[PDB]
């Protein structure tokens, strides 16, 4: 029975990789397009970090640790870069996901009997 | 000083989805690589917007109606599949981005 955590708000993640990006190259960790391509590669490194695994064979948890480790890393990074972008676009991801979900919930009526 | 929302949390959202796929084609949302490829697809949905955007022209912040909506849902669809994928992998997102700061606090001095 694995959950995540309530905190940090998404708000707050928007928080940590902004002051964080501030003590570093501005246009670098500041061009949305830098953070995005940073994410795509990360979503990219994740792809490969699952490229030859069997949709079946010992999943993420049943591997060496430098793997779940980094796999957990490309995940953390895809999200950090997802969060940093969103922030920059002043998109309120928390609210955006909502109707997206409320919207997706619509478009896709559930199927009873 | 711009704000997301203090909720819904990645867990809140996480629920809207596990449940929303609960009542739907479930096993379809189970197989990891189904989620990974869906995350990839959405990223292209995303990149399709960013792709032609010149730096000089309006920027993400000025992005108008039909723009922010698609992006939002887009950033959002990326988030859901990513909050889902980590779940299928036993990874704690909110609680980690912090943790992983280390890689980055070093990947960038």
């Amino acid at each position: 029975p694995f959950r995540f955590s309530p905190e940090p708000t998404l708000e707050d993640i928007r928080r940590l990789h902004a002051e964080f990006a501030a003590e570093r190259d501005w246009e670098q960790f500041h061009q949305p397009r830098n953070l995005l391509l940073a994410l795509v590669g990360e979503v990219g490194e994740l792809a490969e970090l699952f490229q030859w695994k069997s949709d079946t064979e010992p999943g993420p948890q049943a591997w060496p640790p430098k793997e779940r480790a980094a796999l957990q890393e490309e995940l953390s990074d895809v999200l950090i870069y997802l969060v940093a972008l969103a922030a920059r676009c002043h998109v309120d991801l928390p609210q955006a996901v909502i109707s997206k979900m409320d919207t997706n919930r619509q478009r896709y009526p559930v199927h009873l009997s």
